[PDB]
């Protein structure tokens, strides 16, 4: 046991007791605890003296529960010698002292620090020196901003366990992913912000260091700090932040330190590697693997579909994988029926979340999927920690369990109130000092040491994807060049080849419009993908799981039950019917041209919104209706929603244009976009270009808004261009079909990029193979070499004619 004093307060005292003996000068008072109210008592009389202030007594009141921690020695002031009045003013100077028993449940633990924090601000004692998109990139001018980043040593794996080249700051972020997994023996050689050092008074060593946040005082200077396997990279996607990881998981694939332990003699998978992915990138990190992957003894399995049977025996086996990739709906699926396979009752070496930023919202299964993983060693790759909330972050300190700021009362103690009170520059530095030690941001804008840009960005990257057509379209397309040949051999039969000009571009237009979209030339459903989720829903809510087997009555037949349930048919209503029933009504129905009703409910379904059950079950997910005719879709498209169904969890926040000659594909490719895609992560705009001004001009305006939670697309016309649009703010572009002049799409192309830009633009070119539309781009190969420009309006113009119509079909 020791004591010292640590300061003083002076205040005033309203009188409660009329005591009427003269109270001493130096009389040594005391503080009795019972809008609050503190009580003042004369140590030798034993009885009440006065009341303190509200502004004091909330300073004391909460002090006096740690009498062993903080002791309040209160002593008399002024001695104006009468007796204390109904009313009179007692002037006191509180003595404070810190006792050993500070020096070295949550709401416990927040409670005392904020009294003690709370004696040290009137003590006056001072230590010794939903997001708009403007508030984020405040945030990320910070927590980016760290001090001169640029000189992390650069580690480098022996190239017997990994292929690929890492760049200048790859092989730096692989040395700090080793360092921050305390991982010494791959590198070559070689405080706490929060922790604020206060000084000892000296009235009645020389210095004494404590954390007001939790409330801890410390006699010596405690550097112990981040014990903690692991953190955030993040990072502007094209850092390496895939390769980086692999680099990791290559050159150190189990626990080192546990191997000799168990050799020197369990849920506890030493050698295993899960990286949770979406299901988007699964096979790509599987590809990712084998690309990098030089070491054959260490494999890589996906885990889908409960393809492994016992993953926890085989996780802890003789020889299981060092790396298993599955998707969050995954791990989100097995946790909600307390699936006891595998991924729940082992304690994995490292775990590694890529796109870790899908956590954020910790009130949902997924989430609490996640956190729920035991592992030695924790991983988040991210590059927007942040999407819209700043309690985003929490759930990513919540997963690595960093205390105490994985508990939610710590959190929106000193985070979300102070944030959320307008009070943001400090919630800002309590952020910014938990993370600082944790994660690693850098930027393609930030420059080297020897004077150069991290990423050397070009202004675009144009790629041509070919694809190949339907088996029903090639048919269309075969019939339409049929038609186009003939018209070739009629006026080449009539001496000049030129009198049927005008018929064979007809042709040819024809066949650009089938590489495009059939629907071009002169039963489709009206329900969208968000709607038969909605549906979907509704039907496993109504016909819910119980003690006896899925029943389905008809409203035709009465049958009780239908079997088989492939011959389930659902009406737009959710109403069941036997589908030869269903089909039997509509069929007579349609015979006299009266209009179709339910025979149910009597209301308008219409025969393409006839639904039926996904053949089989999935027996996580339940019944699922899908439409009961079969949809189609054209190549392009079905090639475009490939790549935007990617992009989605690529990047956040990405604006795209998409590109088109044909006013009426891109009404197609806005009906066909935007009843595949969620409407709360794609939104879809279009420039129907008659729309007056201003609504052009809003259209941009939100097109151009900033919003990381969802992608937007911009649909506007190849032909106009994109003259006197600014699109600026995008950063991908899709050119549905070619044209004959190169400078048109090129212009459209360089409307997007701008130099000084944190991005290039990437271009992709849908390109039928073997199809017109390879034809004209060799004509636009042509007009690069030369020109639109042409000499010579006699011979000339007629013999260049005469070329360009045989490469089509050459
Ligand atoms: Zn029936
Ligand atoms: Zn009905």
């Amino acid at each position: 046991r020791w004591s010292r004093y640590i300061g003083s307060i002076h205040t005033m005292g309203f009188a409660t007791r009329p005591t009427v003996k003269p109270v001493p000068i130096g009389s040594r008072l005391g503080f009795k605890k019972s809008s609050h109210l503190v009580r003042l008592i004369d140590t030798s009389q034993d009885r009440e003296l006065g009341r303190m202030p509200e502004d004091v007594a909330r300073i004391l009141y909460p002090l006096l529960d740690y009498s062993e921690q903080v002791s309040l020695e209160p002593y008399l002031l002024i001695n104006n010698g009468k007796r204390f009045s109904v009313g009179d003013n007692i002037y006191i100077r509180i003595d404070c002292y810190l006792t050993s028993q500070a020096f070295v449940m949550d709401t416990r633990q927040l409670h005392r620090a904020g009294a003690i924090m709370a004696l040290f601000d009137a003590i006056n004692i001072q230590p010794v020196y939903a997001l708009n998109i403007n508030q984020l990139k405040s945030f990320y001018r910070i927590t980016q901003s760290a001090a001169s980043l640029q000189n992390l040593p650069e580690t480098t794996p022996d190239e017997s366990l990994f292929k690929l080249q890492l760049r200048r700051y790859q092989k730096q972020s692989l040395s700090w992913m080793l360092k921050r997994e305390y991982e010494y023996s791959h590198l070559s050689e070689k405080m706490n912000p929060l922790w604020k050092k206060f000084r000892w008074p000296s009235n009645s060593d020389c210095f004494f260091y404590a954390n007001l946040y939790t409330g801890e005082f410390s006699i010596e200077k405690p550097v112990i700090k981040t014990i903690i396997n692991g953190g955030i990279l993040a990072d502007e996607m094209g850092l390496g932040k895939t390769i980086s990881a692999l680099a990791l998981i290559c050159t150190a694939s189990y626990d080192e330190a546990h191997e000799k332990k168990i050799e020197s003699t369990d849920t506890y998978a030493y050698r295993t590697t899960l990286i949770v992915v979406p299901m988007s990138l699964l096979n790509q990190w599987q590809s990712e693997f084998e690309k990098a992957n030089k070491d054959l003894k260490k494999r890589c399995e996906i885990y889908y579909g409960n393809n492994i049977k016992d993953l926890r025996a085989y996780v802890l086996g003789p020889n299981a994988p060092s790396v298993i990739i599955t998707t969050y709906g995954i791990i989100q699926s097995e946790y909600g029926r307390t699936s006891t396979s595998g991924l729940f009752n082992v304690v994995f070496f490292r775990i590694i979340l890529d796109e870790g930023h899908t956590i954020r919202n910790r009130s949902t299964r997924t989430s609490k999927a996640v956190i729920a993983l035991r592992s030695s060693r924790k991983w988040i790759l991210t590059g927007t920690p942040i999407i819209n909330r700043l309690d985003d972050l929490f759930s990513l300190v919540q997963f690595l369990n960093l205390e105490p700021w994985s508990h939610i009362n710590y959190w929106k103690r000193y985070v979300s109130v102070p944030f959320e009170k307008g009070n943001y520059a400090q919630a800002f530095d309590v952020i910014n000092a938990v993370l600082e030690p944790v994660l690693l941001r850098r930027t393609k804008n930030m420059k080297d040491v020897d004077g150069k840009p991290l990423v050397s960005l070009p202004p675009k990257e144009v790629i041509v994807e070919k694809l190949q057509l339907s088996s029903s379209e090639k048919r269309v397309y075969q019939s339409m060049l049929e038609d186009a040949e003939n018209s070739v051999k009629e006026g080449l039969a009539k001496g000049d080849l030129l009198k049927n000009y005008t018929n064979i571009l007809v042709h040819i237009l024809r066949l650009r419009q089938v590489c495009c979209h059939l629907d071009l030339l002169k039963p489709k459903s009206s329900i969208s993908q968000d709607k038969l989720d909605a549906l979907s829903a509704n039907f496993r809510d109504i016909h819910s799981a119980s003690e006896q087997l899925p029943s389905f009555e008809c409203a035709i037949c009465t049958t009780e039950c239908i079997e088989p349930l492939s011959a389930v048919s659902i009406t737009e209503c959710l109403h069941t019917f036997c589908e030869p029933c269903l089909a039997e009504y509509i069929e007579f129905q349609q015979n006299k041209k009266l209009s179709i009703n339910c025979p149910y409910c009597r209301m308008p379904i219409s025969e393409a919104n006839v639904l039926k059950l996904k053949e089989p079950i999935d027996a996580e997910r339940g019944y699922e209706l899908i439409s009961f005719h079969s949809h189609f879709q054209s190549t392009k498209i079905k090639a475009l929603l490939r790549h935007l169904k990617q992009i989605q969890e690529t990047s956040p926040g990405e604006q795209i244009i998409v590109f088109s000659q044909f006013s009426s594909f891109l009404d197609i490719l806005e009906i066909e976009l935007r009843s595949h895609l969620p409407r709360d992560q794609v939104i879809i705009y279009k420039f129907d270009g008659r729309l007056d001004m201003k609504e052009r001009t809003r259209i941009l305006e939100q097109f151009h808004d900033k919003d990381l939670s969802c992608i937007k697309l911009l649909l506007l016309s190849l032909k106009t261009g994109g003259v006197g649009l600014n699109l600026t703010c995008a950063s991908r572009a899709f050119m549905m079909d070619p044209w004959w002049s190169p400078g048109m799409e090129d212009q459209a192309i360089d409307r997007i990029h701008r130099i000084g830009q944190q991005q290039t633009v990437k271009v992709v070119r849908f390109i039928i193979d073997n199809s017109v539309e390879e034809k004209m781009l060799r004509i636009q190969e042509r007009k690069r070499m030369l020109g639109d420009i042409v000499e010579g309006d006699e011979a000339e113009r007629r013999q260049k004619r005469i070329e360009e119509i045989q490469m089509l079909f050459q």
